[PDB]
């Protein structure tokens, strides 16, 4: 059952790929990596296909592609990316070098679409209630996206949604400076680094896309870490006791402390307009305390989804055995471990 793959350049580099994929062609300005959209004729999908090249080149590479092949098995939602196959052109270990991951192509990303408009409530609404759907199930495999912005949830033409990259976001210094959308979407905590963090950190992102997409503007768009936080402590407010407390950056508490006191704003006069229950969801959102923002779950059942909400339709995950990630192995063994999850890959239905 191994099938007849034939080669193609693409990216400039060869692609060599099962003949069930026709007419592959690159998609993204390259924003996504090396991803084609294509045909899959044995179960008439259109699929996007990300080709890892020499993807065992260090320690590094090796592990975030056998991190990214788990955090893909993995997940089997509706509105959450998961794999519909992974392939190589290996007919052994010894000949292992790359690695191609099928997903279904929804056609582009939140992003592209909305960009600079105001959507209508019941429209933010369904795509919202989608972000919290998908990332219900994420949590409650106990993972974490970390990077949820617009461009990393996929969108098709009916306004359906799976998010992309979770668990992988790993930006350098320098691509989170200035002023750049790949920091807008951060929790505080997490863009300066004051707390050992965890999965509140996505909710507060889904704050900042709910926003945009209810007035048409960013929310936060600092010109750097310290414009965006003062962006942010001034509509929340600045920390109380409480939280000084929990900020485990001794460095990061005292900084903070520097900062005139202010209160938290009203939304109402901030979301002008909006659907009272849209603005009591940013509100308790879009809270500083980490511990005390409102959760996925928590969220659904909210009234505002009262129109899409069904409490045995919103499924969770099995655990996500992440004990490799503590693991320091040899480049042979992570190859090895992503090999074995190959060749062990089961398709859907
Ligand atoms: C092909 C692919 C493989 C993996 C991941 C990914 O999320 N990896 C991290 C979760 C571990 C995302 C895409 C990918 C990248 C870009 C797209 C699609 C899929 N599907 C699509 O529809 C698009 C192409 C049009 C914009 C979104």
């Amino acid at each position: 059952e191994r099938p007849t793959f034939y080669r193609q350049e693409l990216n400039k580099t060869i692609w060599e790929v099962p003949e069930r994929y026709q007419n592959l062609s690159p998609v993204g300005s390259g924003a996504y990596g090396s991803v084609c959209a294509a045909f899959d004729t044995k179960t008439g999908l259109r699929v996007a296909v990300k080709k890892l090249s020499r993807p065992f080149q260090s320690i590094i590479h090796a592990k975030r592609t056998y991190r990214e092949l788990r955090l893909l098995k993995h997940m089997k939602h509706e509105n959450v990316i998961g794999l519909l196959d992974v392939f190589t052109p290996a007919r052994s270990l010894e000949e292992f070098n790359d690695v191609y991951l099928v997903t279904h192509l929804m056609g582009a990303d939140l992003n592209n679409i909305v960009k600079c408009q105001k959507l209508t409530d019941d429209h933010v609404q369904f795509l919202i209630y989608q972000i919290l759907r998908g990332l219900k199930y994420i949590h409650s495999a106990d993972i974490i996206h970390r990077d949820l912005k617009p461009s990393n949830l996929a969108v098709n033409e009916d306004c359906e949604l799976k998010i992309l990259d979770f668990g992988l976001a790993r930006h350098t210094d320098d691509e989170m400076t200035g002023y750049v959308a790949t920091r807008w979407y951060r929790a505080p905590e997490i863009m300066l680094n004051w707390m050992h963090y965890n999965q509140t950190v996505d909710i507060w992102s889904v704050g900042c896309i709910m926003a945009e997409l209810l007035t048409g503007r960013t929310l936060f768009p600092g010109t750097d870490h310290i414009d965006q936080l003062k962006l942010i402590l001034r509509l929340v407010g600045t920390p109380g006791a409480e939280l000084l407390k929990k900020i485990s950056s001794e460095s990061a508490r005292n900084y903070i402390q520097s900062l005139t006191q202010m209160p938290k704003m009203n939304f109402a006069n901030v979301f002008i307009g909006a659907n009272p229950l849209a603005v009591d969801l940013l509100e308790k959102m879009l809270v500083l305390d980490s511990d005390k923002r409102i959760t996925a779950a928590q969220a659904l059942a909210h009234a505002y989804f009262a129109q899409y909400h069904d409490p045995d339709d919103e499924p969770v995950a099995d655990p996500y055995d992440q004990s490799f990630e503590s693991r320091d192995l040899l480049i042979d063994e992570w190859k090895s471990l992503t090999y074995d999850e190959v060749i062990s890959f089961v398709p859907p239905p």
